[PDB]
Order: C-alpha cells, then structure tokens, then sequence
C-alpha cells in the first residue's frame, strides 16, 4: 500500500511496546482480537490505530491501541493471524465493543482524528 494511504497514529515504539493487564479480559470479535485491562477505571482514553485506507475509508487494520492521558496502553484490537481478511465493518464492531468495555469501568473514550475520519463516525 502507498505511504500516502497508510495511516500511522502510533509510532514504531508504541506498536511493539509490551503491556500487561492487571485484570485481563480478551474477546474474539470475528477475525479480530479485543484485549482490555478491566483494572483501568475513571480515565480519559484515546483509541489510536495504524491502518491502510482506500476510497476514503479504512481498508485494513494493522493494530489499534487504547492510551490513557499519561500514555499507558490499556486496550487493543489486533487481527487474528488465521484470518488475514477483515472488513471495515469488523473493525467498527470491535471498536464499539472495546468502547463499551471501557465505559463499564467509568472511562471516557475518544477515537483519534483519523479513526473518526476513516472508520468511526456517521
């Protein structure tokens, strides 16, 4: 995919950073894995993603991570390696699930400018 059509909300360091859930919760949502630290509560959270775009919309998700204001990773949507294929609809389903999950724990959740523009938002 052209560099122009690859959105990178995250740095190389942010994508590969190890993070550890104190109260893990994991879910398969079609071809995507959703992970969330249920320990995290009462925080403002930003979803950020690296993904390709085509025809003005998210095409293929590489990785999405949830960041607290202090910059800790507390949540993640990743593609299952046995399901190379997924759609924007799959990605949107998973984002709504992850948001729901964090809202259960009294977190306020926002999505990045680019996610809003390319996938999340009417």
């Amino acid at each position: 995919t052209p560099a122009s059509r690859y959105i990178t909300d995250m740095t190389i360091e942010e994508l590969s950073r190890d993070w550890f859930m104190l109260m893990p919760k994991q879910k398969v949502e079609g071809p995507l894995c959703i992970r969330i630290d249920q320990a995290i509560m009462d925080k403002n959270i930003m979803l950020k993603a690296n993904f390709s775009v085509i025809f003005d919309r998210l095409e293929t998700l590489i990785l999405l991570r949830a960041f607290t204001e202090e910059g800790a990773i507390v949540g993640e949507i990743s593609p299952l390696p046995s399901f190379p294929g997924h759609t924007i609809e799959d990605v949107k389903n998973a984002i709504g699930v992850l948001i729901g999950g964090l809202e259960w724990n009294d977190n306020t959740v926002r999505v990045s400018k680019t996610l809003q523009r390319f996938a999340w938002g009417s």
